[PDB]
């Protein structure tokens, strides 16, 4: 389906696209191949859908966060560069691009936002956020406002968030979500207050923000290197600076790798390692980039020595040391998905902070509490003994749903044991390879009828059944494989569904005796 003898990249619309087309002509004068440069909308949710079906692009450019998820789901060719390669770029740069030991991608640049403020309208920036509101006072009396930052994507909120102890995943340990601690309610309740007190508006996004600035009508933004450039053309006289600090502690912005995949359906391997390791990944390639769109602190170490003496990029890099380089783990899907609806949802009044930040608890945690559920009553089930590990300090839900579900699928399995047996003998499930065509059936089967907990129920009820079935044959080893598609069918199919049901709490509700 990936046209071969050609390479088509992705990267965002916000990325100096245009300069990786100039380096794309430069690799086709020299080799004949041609590259074509897209930046369509959605880009990294819309390349897991196609390169799952063999499709998309030979070379997908996004922040290392994504990577691990497309890995796991066998999107990205392993990549392996020689030791010469390796030592051309920055250690810390190949650790956000290794996920389970191997190199699923090429790091381009290291990304924290920073503090961009109008030099003409405010010649010392505020050090702390606590000041905002009597600066946007004072400007609001001038015809201006203190700040205007993009409130649609989670990315520019989360350095705020952060600041007094909110997080991701503690380091990873995906057990320990600290997206509704009270680091991060006191964060998130902050930036609600600027929006009730009328100093930011809930519906700025990426476009009003950056236009308001350029346009000299507000004084701070906060955002990445790729927007020096507007703000260049603009004339604005601006600063790029240490965020503001939030309860005396540093803003803590989630720090992104620019990272280059290769899609595991290409054809042209070959060909995008040779542009990205001897075209891209050279002091003329990323120059060409960077000239067009600044990539910010480079992963290769003699174009970097030359950008480190930019002001800007030292800002960046400070920003940098008081963040945390993001995970790559399959989890930071979701964990954005639900941080961006809590943020909206805070931000309008659609919801609560307590609120909205319980709703994003359950969703960053969702896939990991339902596998536990899962995987403990398939394994208990297949060996008629339970597994004896602490369930963890958050995981008393865990123990309340396992208990409900091993009260309730007692019946289901007695009362469908002739329709299972059946179904079990229709399919031919003897081994991994079997497991794998199981997901299909189970998601088309889950893809018609009633969304509620006894279908949930009777789901998990039959997957027992064929984990009782793969121990009696010696194949216990795919019994974990197994839990794991049935937990990926139900959590990417239902997803907001079970969020609305307070996650497992609901489903221990709603057959309380
Ligand atoms: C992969 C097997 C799966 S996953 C699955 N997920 C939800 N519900 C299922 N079963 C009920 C239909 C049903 C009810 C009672 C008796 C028999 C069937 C439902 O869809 O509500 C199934 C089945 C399943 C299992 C065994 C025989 C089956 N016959 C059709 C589906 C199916
Ligand atoms: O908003 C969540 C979003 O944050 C990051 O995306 C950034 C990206 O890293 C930057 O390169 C820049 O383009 O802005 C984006 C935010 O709009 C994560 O990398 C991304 O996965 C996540 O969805
Ligand atoms: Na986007």
């Amino acid at each position: 389906k990936i046209e071969e003898g050609k390479l088509v990249i992705w990267i965002n619309g916000d990325k100096g696209y245009n300069g990786l087309a100039e380096v794309g002509k430069k690799f086709e004068k020299d080799t004949g191949i041609k590259v074509t440069v897209e930046h369509p909308d959605k880009l990294e949710e819309k390349f897991p859908q196609v390169a799952a079906t063999g499709d998309g692009p030979d070379i997908i450019f996004w922040a290392h966060d994504r990577f691990g998820g497309y890995a796991q789901s066998g999107l990205l060719a392993e990549i392996t560069p020689d030791k010469a390669f390796q030592d051309k770029l920055y250690p810390f740069t190949w650790d956000a691009v290794r996920y389970n030991g191997k190199l699923i991608a090429y790091p381009i640049a290291v990304e924290a936002l920073s503090l961009i403020y109008n030099k003409d309208l405010l010649p010392n920036p505020p050090k702390t956020w606590e000041e905002i509101p009597a600066l946007d006072k004072e400007l609001k009396a001038k015809g201006k406002s203190a700040l205007m930052f993009n409130l649609q994507e989670p990315y520019f909120t989360w350095p705020l968030i952060a600041a007094d102890g909110g997080y991701a995943f503690k380091y990873y340990d995906i057990k320990d979500v600290g997206v509704d601690n009270a680091g991060a309610k006191a964060g998130l309740t902050f930036l609600v207050d600027l929006i009730k007190n009328k100093h930011m508006n809930a519906d700025t996004d990426y476009s009003i923000a950056e236009a308001a600035f350029n346009k000299g009508e507000t004084a701070m933004t906060i955002n990445g290197p790729w927007a020096w450039s507007n703000i260049d053309t603009s004339a604005v006289n601006y600063g790029v600076t240490v965020l503001p600090t939030f309860k005396g502690q540093p803003s803590k912005p989630f720090v992104g790798v620019l990272s280059a995949g290769i899609n595991a359906a290409s054809p042209n391997k070959e060909l995008a390692k040779e542009f990205l390791e001897n075209y891209l990944l050279t002091d003329e390639g990323l120059e060409a980039v960077n000239k067009d769109k600044p990539l910010g602190a480079v992963a290769l170490k003699s174009y970097e020595e030359e950008l480190a003496k930019d002001p800007r990029i030292a800002a960046t890099m400070e920003n940098a040391q008081k963040g945390e380089i993001m995970p790559n783990i399959p989890q930071m899907s979701a964990f954005w998905y639900a941080v961006r609806t809590a943020v909206i949802n805070a931000a309008s009044g659609r919801q609560t902070v307590d609120e909205a930040l319980k709703d994003a608890q359950t969703g960053s945690e969702l896939y990991r509490q339902s596998l536990e559920i899962i995987s403990r009553y398939l394994r208990e089930q297949a060996t008629g003994a339970a597994d004896t590990a602490p369930m963890g300090a958050s995981g008393a839900t865990s123990r309340k749903a396992l208990e409900t579900l091993r009260r309730v699928g007692d019946g289901v399995q007695r009362n469908h044991e002739t329709a299972f047996q059946g179904m079990l003998r229709k399919l031919d499930i003897k081994n991994e390879d079997d497991v794998k065509s199981l997901s299909r059936v189970m998601i088309h089967v889950f893809s018609d009828g009633v969304t509620n907990w006894g279908r949930i129920v009777t789901l998990i009820s039959f997957g027992a059944f064929v984990a009782k079935h793969l121990k009696t044959i010696n194949q216990e080893s795919c019994i974990e494989p197994l839990a794991e598609s049935i937990t990926d069918v139900l959590v990417r199919t239902k997803r907001d569904w079970l969020v609305k049901q307070r996650g497992w709490d609901g489903f221990v509700e709603f057959f309380h005796v």
